[PDB]
DNA sequence: ACGCAGGTCCTGGACGAATT
DNA sequence: TAATTCGTCCAGGACCTGCG
């Protein structure tokens, strides 16, 4: 089982040639699936059949609670998670609780008071982009 | 006013599982 | 078994929203 090919972007182990030109094709692109509307590359086929519904706004999982439907059934999952009060993920920090994933993420930046964002026009800074694009409003409301 | 931050869901890379 | 395809988790983000 010995493996001498080796991608010199990762460092896996390949026992032929032809194994690490395939797995090569996740670093440069070439030869991945293509999209036939917008032509942006994905890993697998399976990748590339799920961002198809983007184009067609397909929203097969829908919730049996609400009836709203949704792109991805994890998106799914997670929004069911809402109905039934389910919050498992906490701050470590000050203890918030939610039940989204990302909502948990976002606010445990805060602790850290980093804000890389900083409004080219009057030097505000934030610390989400979101708000920086939010807050820009005001300055194009302005002239 | 508007800065702040939580609510919500879309997008796709990561990676083991399932299929071919 | 190896290659391919699938299911799923997860990170990141955009747009929305009310509070102080
Ligand atoms: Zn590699
Ligand atoms: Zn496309
Ligand atoms: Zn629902
Ligand atoms: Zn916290
Ligand atoms: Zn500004």
């Amino acid at each position: 089982g010995s493996k001498s090919f080796t991608c010199d972007q990762c460092g896996k182990y390949f026992s032929q040639k032809r194994q690490l030109k395939s797995h090569y094709r996740v670093h440069t692109g070439h030869s991945l699936p293509e999209c036939s509307h917008c032509h942006r590359k994905f890993m697998d086929v399976s990748q590339l059949k799920k961002h198809l519904r983007t184009h067609t706004g397909e929203k097969p999982f829908t919730c049996e609670i609400c009836g709203k439907s949704f792109t991805a059934k994890s998106s799914l999952q997670t929004h069911i998670r809402i109905h039934r009060g389910e919050k498992p993920y906490s701050c470590s920090i000050c203890g918030k609780c939610f039940s989204d994933s990302s909502a948990k993420r976002r606010h445990c930046i805060l602790h850290t008071g980093k804000k890389p964002f900083s409004c080219p026009e009057c030097g505000l800074q934030f610390a989400r982009l979101d708000n920086l694009k939010a807050h820009l409003k005001i300055h194009s409301k302005e002239k």
